[PDB]
This record gives structure tokens, C-alpha cells and sequence, in this order.
DNA sequence: AGCGTGGGCGT
DNA sequence: TACGCCCACGC
């Protein structure tokens, strides 16, 4: 796995496989948060963290328990993993 | 718990 | 470049 795409900022060493991935990663460093929520007007760094904070709006939980009578569900994948890690 | 926000990565 | 995930830490 080679990666060619370093950033340079100061004390930084991560690289990267891809272009768009550091320029992720260089939004750490600069601030920049490209991304504005229609709602609520809060900025965001990643469209896709913009796409799931929108979800507090409408309280929207696509991911459902699976555990027998647990109705419990969730906005992000990750929730869900750990409340099905909790049930064991 | 709910979710910000890095990491990774596919298409 | 765009769109979209899962992982998983930390508050
Ligand atoms: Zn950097
Ligand atoms: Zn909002
Ligand atoms: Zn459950």
C-alpha cells in the first residue's frame, strides 16, 4: 500500500492514499468547515458528518435492534454496534 | 445515551 | 472531483 499524498503541515507527517483523503485530513489544521446545515446553520468540516448530523433534525434511526423485544434504534451504524456489543 | 469528528475505505 | 459507508474514540 503505497501513499503518495503527504501532508506537510507543521509537525504532520500522515500520508495518504488519496488526494481528496488529505484534504480531509488538512481540515484538522486549517478549521475549514466547507459544509452548512439548512436547519440549523451549523458548519461542518465532512459532508458526510453533515449528512448524519441532519438526522437530529427528524430523528431519523435507520438502524434497528435485532434483539428479541428490544425496540431500540439508532441514526448511525455505530450506535448500533455498540448497544448490540452491550446486549452480548 | 446521542452525536461531534477524527480514522479507514468503496464506488 | 462527487456521493456514500463502517470503525471507533471522546465528551
Ligand atoms: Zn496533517
Ligand atoms: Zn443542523
Ligand atoms: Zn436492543
Amino acid at each position: 500500500s503505497e501513499k503518495p499524498y503527504q501532508c506537510d503541515f507543521k509537525d504532520c507527517e500522515r500520508r495518504f492514499s488519496r488526494s481528496d483523503q488529505l484534504k480531509r485530513h488538512q481540515r484538522r489544521h486549517t478549521g475549514v468547515k466547507p459544509f452548512q446545515c439548512k436547519t440549523c446553520q451549523r458548519k461542518f468540516s465532512r459532508s458526510d458528518h453533515l449528512k448524519t448530523h441532519t438526522r437530529t433534525h427528524t430523528g431519523e434511526k435507520p438502524f434497528s435492534c435485532r434483539w428479541p423485544s428490544c425496540q431500540k434504534k439508532f441514526a448511525r451504524s455505530d450506535e448500533l454496534v455498540r448497544h448490540h456489543n452491550m446486549h452480548q
